[PDB]
């Protein structure tokens, strides 16, 4: 799973392109990590670079 990291702005760029609905708006953005399949998709459109695959 991706994770969001300490980066995020909370623009909200990322929840409209994860294709399996996944995202969570929160002060920072979380990521479901139960349904994330590795697709980068949120990494690509970050403008921070926030989402990397989890630790
Ligand atoms: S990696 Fe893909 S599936 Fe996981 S949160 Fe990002 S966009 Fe959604
Ligand atoms: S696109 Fe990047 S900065 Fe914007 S909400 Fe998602 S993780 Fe946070």
């Amino acid at each position: 799973a991706y994770v969001i990291n300490d980066s995020c702005i909370a623009c909200g760029a990322c929840k409209p392109e994860c294709p399996v609905n996944c995202i969570q708006e929160g002060s920072i953005y979380a990521i479901d990590a139960d349904s994330c399949i590795d697709c980068g998709s949120c990494a690509s459109v970050c403008p921070v670079g926030a989402p990397n695959p989890e630790d």
